[PDB]
């Protein structure tokens, strides 16, 4: 858990965090970007949503 994050950040972070189908490496990749550059907040939860929906078995 992290409350550096205000609220889009925030968001990010968890959602990033949550994402099931992120596996450890790329999860905590992109949560150390989030953490890294707070900025990229909507553009790292893009990527991480998009290649956790990617990543999505079928």
């Amino acid at each position: 858990a992290d409350n550096k994050f205000n609220k889009e950040q925030q968001n990010a972070f968890y959602e990033i965090l949550h994402l099931p189908n992120l596996n450890e490496e790329q999860r905590n990749a992109f949560i150390q970007s989030l953490k890294d550059d707070p900025s990229q907040s909507a553009n790292l939860l893009a990527e991480a949503k998009k290649l956790n929906d990617a990543q999505a078995p079928k």
